């Protein structure tokens, strides 16, 4: 049997290939592993270590060649360390295809499963929190059984089951009455559908000015609570549906058909109602956002390399960087969970936090036209954000340097799924670490570098990018983009100039002729599970002032800080104005200076559009009522097992805040007790032409800093003197 | 004949050089060149082309060898790119070497010219905007000739002076009565010795514990004004000194003598004052921040190469960078000055900013005490940060694929000093620009590159940083960073579990045994003669606000835009909500949908430390009344040649606002007119531990947005 063409096989694989005709040298790249091979040459470069190669390099009449077995060879080699084998297994790693499988099969033996029953979610359910540390820092089996969250849509009906896969046994089977479930991938199909075999529809479709109908897209959406005000009953399991015209430019969200929503009954599988408002003649120009009608530039290379392999190690999901370690995780509905977070000081591992991850986004409009009122997308509740996760493309989407991780979850069949490019990990040169050039001295400066994790999630038409960003320092921060596709409503007005323009550009900007971006907002929230050098901790809050002087001089003010406590749940549910601080702390742990070891807490680190204050509704709209979180940057929540959504468990119809709302109800106290910090930033999206037909990529930055968490600059380096 | 050796050659005029015994290859870096060549090879290659060499690069005992003619036929040999000759000089390059030399002679040739007159400034009188524009735009010529400014400081008195370089001839020769000069480098050594020389001083400082006076270090600060009630006089030049002990450590920042302040006349050449408050020991431990004392975790490499070389092009001080060309010049003031800033919209160039730069800042305390009060650093004002730019340390500074530029200016004395490695230009990756992952089908990304310029500043104990960021998509940012080492108030408390904790820590957190670092805030105020799309210009709010529904269906709320303009300078100088949206639009000019194209002004997007939302000073203390710029976001200006500074020409000791308040004063309308924009960002800065015994680098952000300048995604690329 013939060999393999190198350059050919190398693409398949997803390596970078470069070719140096002068340095005849090969160079392929690969995630943690830099290669350099010469042809025919007796030895390749893994990493700036040699291997062996039994069949060297080939070039024939210019076209190189390699052995069936030399990207094994080469890549799988353990010349690259990027990767080493977990021994014993972390209790937080996420389900495997087998225990996937092996979950659904006990639920499917039980006696009420039934064929029809899909799967809105299968999770770990984590062992608790004390034995998981137990586990990171002691190396402490966790005794009890392996476990799995595993809730079901029977048709209509919810159900959450638990399962003992240690065991092979079930645990729990309760229906959980009232809540609707989230939306499904066959839910898209069906809703498609149902509108291609609607007789109405078509007709409705007909009128405003359309022929064919093959070409009609559709999107799902959910329908919120109003109270009935929208005429639409409690219990039944419903979608409205916008409708885009296929022009063939790729870009249907750039034909709307305005003023049509179709209502489905996704159990009837038919259109209950049709709201019809002013026909608006469907925008028809072609707006491709892929470039077919655009000119490539040419543009010089940047090659970000790390020829050596990487500073961390990623063993199983355990990541260790630097000082840092954690754990690294993939739920189907909010992405990535970042667990048992250490930062290694002189030695000893300090808790910084049990669980972080994403809890929930909302991005509502606030257009009051029946294409509209209802419009507001739950991401992550509503559409399952990790199950919706978008492969990293190599390069772009992140750095030449980065390394990919793949991530396994349930689809909502209950048939494992793996993700290909899910997770980014990549190191990144951050400016200088720190500086100072005393007058006539040697300059004193160190560079900087952060670890970013970085996850990206599309969810219909835009694209969301979560970075987890952690400093050598010991600062984590937490950034947000938005780019993809606007959601735009179909008008008359081509400019401003036009009669309709006014009445058009009332609730967004004329984003391009017959088109306008709706107002609207982006609004995240981050559930962080800060354990500060420990499990109980309590809210600081410091209000710099200024204040009188009243201790003679010249000056009238003096800059003071007013410092206090917030005790409880209810006053820890607040604005964040960033002009103050505010630290969550640990009043049994204190630096060298007797200052509590702390994290500063900063929802608001800046962002490139407009900052929400709060919410943009009135407090007695119903979204406005359910979404609680909404309307404050920070709150501080009791642990509790349950307790992780900041829109609540079942969000879709909610009638009422199940969320942060609920869980700050009951009003605990914060002192000295295991505390979680839940973050939200929102924008306010004014939109404007330089975001049409694609949104250029927008950020929000948020932070958590270590205050006196140390006794010095923590990136100083190893002491010499003394200890 | 002769052959030099490569690595000492090479890193003497530094290269980087790799050597690869895999590949027997050469790789050698340096600014926009690449360059690989092997041992023996008779041709090498420069940012991906060949060059024929006239001496093969010779290895032998296992040391190689070049020719004495490499690095001269290798990297200015013209395959790297980068830089570019100027056959026609743009009218806003700075100064040269030669016409520094030369209008130092033209004031030297006056009768007026007193002997040991230094030099405050010496820079470039630009010509008329319009001309410059002209030749930015249509390449026509400046009629003009080459004229400077020269101010000049003859003891305590400043003189304006302006001379025509051209012609050799002396222009204005202007007194400026009451003005006080800037502090120059010589007042650093004159208030050393004075301490030294000091009786009176010698002896303060034996009481409060210190042995041999020889160690005590002094610092230069400006003493500002408080109407008498400092009991200083107005007309004396003045300078208050703070003392440090100087321990060992090369850290004497670490080492306060805390409650001893020294009053020194610089014409007197004497101490004139020496308040005394009450006695703390100086905090002593060894505090070193240069890594004396350290072991650097090992690190494996991260390189950022570009191997055929950059996307920019320099041509003198002309940028060029894919839609974006601009002027960079350098004043020893402010520091760079970014100029003529055009974006080319499908082959049109249309103005963006006529000048950039900052236009000056403030870091001032919140302390009462008798070493603090009076404490605020003006740093380009009062210092000269253009000056005292500290230059960038190759790949730390800056990352290893930056260009490092080195720049002319003037010292005190008038004689011109080259700043090597004075800004720092490089492009980045800056993750998607746009991504958009359609379901079940190809996914489309694109890379965000962004090109910084990036300069650092120190003026005595903190280093500042500014980034220059153009986006391909025509947003524009201004960055500053800050880092080094925090001004210290030396205390009696050890932990906060002593006896003073509470009161030594009033005004400041207790960052180490000792040492509390006292409140402040950073603030940066930018002046940016931003020219949307043309001269004339209008600033419209746009409040995005809640309004009931009148439209029908079941929404009791809408979200709307309160639109409107605003009209006056006085009106435009006003706190900045990162909530509203505020816009500089040119009403002459539209897009494809009739909306005015214009830039959104985004005075603050954000900071790593806690931001101010105005001056933390009472509205009677003397240093807010002085520096308006404070305590407002934004600000927006009629244009007029002299209008510069928000802190003011000459700010030493200033009794009123000269600056922004000034400018706004007469309240001129702002309607379609040429408007200058002035962004102040601030922080307030509650120290910590960490930051101590070196301030890890804190950022603050601004930003300014094309908003519907451009009719669709400006990154999208042309059409076929
Ligand atoms: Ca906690
Ligand atoms: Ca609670
Ligand atoms: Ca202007
Ligand atoms: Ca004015
Ligand atoms: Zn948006
Ligand atoms: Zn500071």
């Amino acid at each position: 049997a013939h060999m393999v063409p190198m350059d050919k096989t190398l693409k398949e694989f997803g390596a970078d290939v470069q070719w140096d005709d002068y340095a005849q040298l090969f160079t392929l790249i690969k995630d943690g592993a830099y290669v350099k091979v010469k042809p025919g040459a007796q030895t390749a470069i893994v990493n700036g270590q040699p291997l062996a190669l039994q069949v060297p390099v080939v070039m024939k009449d210019n076209k190189a060649w390699v052995s069936d077995t030399f990207i094994n060879d080469v890549f799988q080699s353990g010349l690259d360390q990027t990767f080493q084998v977990e021994k014993r297994p972390h209790p937080l790693n996420a389900l495997t295809a087998d225990e996937i499988k092996q979950a659904v099969e006990i639920v499917k033996a039980s006696a009420d499963f039934k064929p029809n029953t899909r799967f809105t979610e299968i999770s770990l359910l984590p062992p608790d929190k004390e034995a998981v540390w137990a586990f990171a820092l002691e190396n402490k089996p966790v005794d009890q059984p392996r476990k799995a969250d595993v809730i079901m849509l029977d048709g209509k009906h919810i159900i959450e089951a638990v399962v003992d896969l240690q065991n092979n046994k079930l645990l729990s089977w309760q229906p959980i009455k009232d809540a609707h479930g989230m939306v499904l991938l066959d839910d898209f199909a069906s809703v498609q559908n149902i509108i291609n075999n609607s007789e109405e529809f078509a007709a409705a479709v007909k009128k405003r000015g359309i022929t064919d109908a093959k070409k009609v897209i559709t999107t799902p959406l959910t329908v919120g609570y109003f109270d009935g005000k929208d005429g639409l009953k409690q219990d039944a399991r419903l979608l409205k549906v916008i409708s885009y015209l296929d022009v063939g430019d790729g870009n249907y969200w750039a034909h709307p058909i305005e003023n049509l929503v179709a209502v489905v009954d996704l159990e009837q599988k038919k259109i209950v109602k049709i709201e019809e408002g002013p026909v608006v003649p469907v925008p028809m120009t072609a707006r491709p956002f892929d470039g077919r009608d655009r000119v490539a530039p040419a543009v010089k290379p940047m090659q970000i390399i790390e020829p050596e392999g990487k500073n961390y190690t990623i063993t199983g999901d355990m990541i260790h960087w630097r000082n840092w370690d954690f754990h690294l995780s993939m739920n189907s509905r909010v992405g990535p969970m970042i667990s048992t977070v250490t930062y290694n000081d002189n030695g000893t591992k300090r808790k910084v936090m049990y669980e972080g991850s994403l809890g929930g986004m909302i991005v509502p409009y606030g257009d009051p036209d029946i294409g509209w009122y209802f419009k507001a997308y739950l991401d992550s509740g509503d559409y399952g954000m990790g199950t919706l996760t978008s492969p990293i493309a190599r390069g772009k989407d992140a750095p030449s340097n980065a390394v990919l991780l793949n991530e396994t979850i349930a689809d909502y069949t209950g048939v494992p799924m793996e993700i290909p490019r899910a997770i980014a990990v990549f190191e990144r040169y951050a400016g200088p670490e720190y500086k100072h050039q005393e007058m006539g001295q040697p300059n004193v400066s160190t560079e900087r570098r952060e670890l970013v994790v970085r996850w990206i999630s599309t969810v219909g038409n835009y694209d969301y990018i979560f970075d987890w960003i952690f400093h050598e320092n010991g600062t984590i921060g937490i950034d947000a983009g938005a780019t993809g596709i606007e959601a735009v409503k179909g008008v008359k007005a081509k400019t401003m100039h036009d009669e309709t323009a006014k009445d058009d550009t009332r609730y967004g900007t004329l984003i391009d002729h017959n088109i306008v971006g709706t107002t609207h907002q982006h609004i995240y929230n981050f559930r962080l599970d800060l354990d500060v050098d420990g499990e109980n901790n309590s809210l600081v809050a410091m209000d710099p002032v200024v204040k009188p002087n009243t201790a003679g001089g010249p000056r009238t003010s003096t800059m003071q800080v007013n410092q206090y406590n917030i005790g409880n749940e209810q006053d820890a549910a607040q604005k964040f104005d960033p002009g103050t601080i505010r630290l969550l702390s640990n009043p049994n742990k204190e630096n060298r200076m007797g200052n509590p070891v702390s994290y500063q807490i900063i929802p608001y680190a800046g962002g490139t559009h407009p900052v929400a204050k709060g919410a943009q509704f009135a407090p007695d709209e119903w979204i406005y009522h359910r979404l609680s979180f909404m309307d404050k940057q920070l709150w501080v929540t009791r642990y509790h097992p349950g307790e992780r959504f900041p829109e609540g468990k079942y969000p879709n119809r909610s009638t009422h805040d199940t969320g942060l709302g609920q869980y700050s109800k009951d009003n605990e106290s914060l002192d000295n007790t295991d505390a979680v910090v839940w973050m939200t930033t929102g924008t306010t999206h004014v939109a404007r032409a330089e975001e049409w037909p694609i949104m250029p990529t927008e950020w929000v930055h948020t932070l958590l800093k270590p205050w006196n968490f140390f006794d010095e600059t923590p990136t100083l380096g190893a002491l010499k003197k003394d200890k």
